C-alpha cells in the first residue's frame, strides 16, 4: 500500500475506453525483466505508475524553480490498443503541473527548439519541419530563406497531440494551422492550459540542447545568420504571446559538446547574438539565459564574461550526467560536492559555482542548479570505499555497454527508482538494492551486490540540500532536468530546502529524507 506509487500500471483513458490498464506490466513479462536480477535491461515503465504528489508552497522570495518539460514525453504507443508492448513511451501528462493554490514551478522551458539548417541533427536540416509549420513555403525555401530560425522539431508534440497534452478528443486541423497560441493543441496548448489556470506560471522556450548545438557556432559568426535568428525569436514570441523568457542552450561555445562546430570566438560572438536580440525590442521577451557545463576548463573557455556584458540574465549550470561511461570508474552525475582530489566524481555543483562567481565573477543571482530526474549507472560495477557509509565514493566497472536503464540504456528514470529501487516510505531499498549516502558529496547512490549494477540519482536528501546550498549562496534557484520525469516528490525536496511554506499540502515529505 503506497501514496508514491501503483502497483499496477492504471492505464489511460482515451475516446472512452482504457487499453493500457496493466500495460507497464506486461512489457515487463515480454521482455523478462526482473527488478532484482536484470542488469542489461530496458524497462520501457511509464510515468503512470507513480502517484502524482506535488505540493505547493510560497515562491514569491528571491528564488525561482525552473522545469525543463521535454516533447517526446507525452509518447507512449501502449495507450492506442493491445498490439504494442515490446517497448513503450513515458506517457507524462502535463496535467500533472497543474496543482491547486500555486504551482510546483514558477517557469516551464519547453524543450526543445531546433534550428533550421542544422545537418548534425537532421538530414534535411529541418526544412521539411519547417514547411510543415508553415513558416517555409518548401523545403529549398527553408534552407536559402530561414537557415538559424528556431522552430519545435516536433510537430505533433508541439502543436497536434491530445494524449497527455490536456486534450480529450482529436479534431481536424494541420500543424500550419495549429501553430499559434489560440489554436495549438500538442505541448504547447497544454502550456496554455496552464497559463489559464494560473496567471502568474512563466514560460521559456529552450533552443538547442545537447543534440541540437550544432549549428550555433556557424550561426553566431554570421552577421546573415543571426539576423534570421533574430527573426525566428520575433516570429515565436509573436505566435506564442505567453511566452516571457527565451533559454539558448548552446552546449557548449568554445568546446565540443555532442561533437559540434566549435572556435575560441564561440562566446564572444554568442555575445553579439544576445545583444542582437536584446536589440529587436520583443515586447513580451523579458529575459534571455544561456547554458554552462560545470567543467571549468569548459567553462573558460565558453567566454561568459561575454555573456554576461551582454545582458543575460540567468545561466542554468548543467550540474547533471557528471558521470560519463568510458574510464571505468564510477561516479555520482549530479553531486554538490567533492573533494578536490576526487579521480572517481570529477565534477561537483560546487566547483562549478565557486569557479563562475570566483573567478568569472558572475552575480551569483544569476546561477541556477540542476536537479536530475533521472540516473546514470554502471553495471559490473564494484564499490571500493572501505566504509561507505563515513567515505566517499570510489569504485570500478569493465564492461557496462547495455547497462540497465529505462528507454535508454545506462538511464533509469524517476518512476523506475520509486517504484522498483527505492522504497522512500519504508526509508530502504527495493530488490536486492541498498541506499547508500556518500557525506563528502551529499549525494546518494543505489547498488545491488546481486546485480553489481551502480545507480547515482538525486533524492529528496540531496534535491533538499540543492535547495539548501541555493539559499545559503544566495544562487537565483533551481531547475529540474527534466521535470516530466518528476512525481512530485523532487520537486517538494527542492522547494523545502529553500525554506518555503507550504501552501497545498498533498504529501508529508518528513519519512522520506532518512535524516
Amino acid at each position: 500500500k503506497s501514496n508514491l506509487i501503483y502497483d499496477k500500471d492504471p492505464g489511460y483513458v482515451w475516446d472512452n475506453k482504457n487499453e493500457c490498464e496493466g500495460a507497464a506490466e506486461e512489457t515487463y513479462q515480454e521482455l523478462n525483466y526482473e527488478p532484482s536480477i536484470s542488469a542489461d535491461k530496458l524497462t520501457w515503465t511509464p510515468t503512470r505508475l507513480a502517484k502524482t504528489v506535488f505540493n505547493t508552497y510560497e515562491d514569491d522570495d528571491d528564488f525561482n524553480v525552473l522545469c525543463y518539460f521535454t516533447d517526446w514525453s507525452q509518447y507512449d504507443p501502449r495507450i492506442i490498443n493491445k498490439e504494442i508492448r515490446d517497448t513503450g513511451g513515458r506517457s507524462a501528462d502535463i496535467l500533472r503541473l497543474n496543482t491547486p493554490d500555486g504551482r510546483p514551478f514558477k517557469r516551464l522551458i519547453y524543450s526543445f527548439g531546433g534550428l533550421i539548417g542544422d545537418k548534425k541533427y537532421s538530414a534535411d536540416g529541418n526544412a521539411s519541419i519547417a514547411v510543415r509549420l508553415g513558416v517555409a513555403t518548401d523545403p529549398d525555401d527553408a534552407i536559402a530563406n530561414h537557415k538559424g530560425k528556431t522552430i519545435p522539431v516536433d510537430p505533433d508534440g508541439a502543436v497536434l497531440a491530445s494524449i497527455n497534452c490536456g486534450f480529450t478528443k482529436w479534431e481536424a486541423g494541420d500543424a500550419n494551422e495549429r501553430y499559434n497560441q489560440e489554436k495549438a493543441k500538442g505541448l504547447l496548448g497544454g502550456f496554455r492550459l496552464l497559463h489559464e489556470a494560473d496567471k502568474e506560471l512563466e514560460f521559456s522556450l529552450s533552443i538547442g540542447g545537447w543534440s541540437m548545438s550544432g549549428l550555433f557556432s556557424e550561426i553566431a559568426k554570421d552577421e546573415i545568420l543571426r539576423t534570421n535568428f533574430v527573426e525566428g525569436i520575433k516570429d515565436f514570441f509573436q505566435r506564442f504571446p505567453m511566452f516571457s523568457h527565451l533559454d539558448i542552450d548552446w552546449e557548449y561555445p568554445g568546446s565540443i559538446g555532442a561533437g559540434n562546430p566549435n572556435s575560441p570566438d564561440d562566446g564572444a560572438n554568442f555575445a553579439i547574438l544576445i545583444q542582437q536580440i536584446t536589440d529587436a525590442k520583443i515586447s513580451n521577451l523579458k529575459g534571455i539565459s544561456i547554458a554552462s557545463s560545470a567543467d571549468p576548463a569548459k567553462i573558460d573557455a565558453a567566454n561568459i564574461p561575454a555573456l554576461m556584458d551582454a545582458g543575460v540574465t540567468g545561466i542554468n549550470l548543467m550540474t547533471y550526467d557528471f558521470f560519463t561511461l568510458g574510464d571505468g570508474k564510477l561516479s555520482h552525475h549530479t553531486n554538490i560536492y567533492r573533494d578536490p582530489s576526487d579521480v572517481y566524481s570529477k565534477y561537483s555543483i560546487d566547483d562549478a559555482v565557486t569557479h563562475l562567481i570566483d573567478e568569472k565573477k558572475v552575480d551569483p543571482k544569476a546561477i541556477f542548479i540542476g536537479y536530475a530526474g533521472y540516473t546514470r549507472n554502471a553495471k559490473n560495477a564494484t564499490i571500493t570505499t572501505s566504509i561507505p557509509s563515513e567515505e566517499a565514493l570510489k569504485g570500478t566497472y569493465t564492461d557496462a555497454n547495455q547497462t540497465l536503464g529505462s528507454f535508454e540504456y545506462s538511464v533509469l528514470e524517476w518512476t523506475d527508482i520509486i517504484c522498483h529501487y527505492m522504497d522512500f516510505e519504508k526509508g530502504e531499498g527495493r530488490n536486492g538494492y541498498k541506499l547508500v549516502h556518500d557525506k563528502v558529496a551529499k549525494a546518494d547512490y543505489l547498488y545491488s551486490e546481486a546485480t553489481k549494477v551502480f545507480i547515482s540519482l538525486d533524492t529528496p536528501r540531496s534535491v533538499r540540500d540543492k535547495g539548501r546550498y541555493v539559499k545559503d549562496k544566495g544562487l537565483g534557484g533551481l531547475f529540474i532536468w527534466s521535470g516530466d520525469q518528476d512525481n512530485g516528490i523532487l520537486t517538494n525536496a527542492a522547494h523545502e530546502g529553500l525554506k518555503r511554506r507550504i501552501k497545498n499540502k498533498v504529501i508529508d515529505m518528513t519519512p522520506f529524507y532518512l535524516d
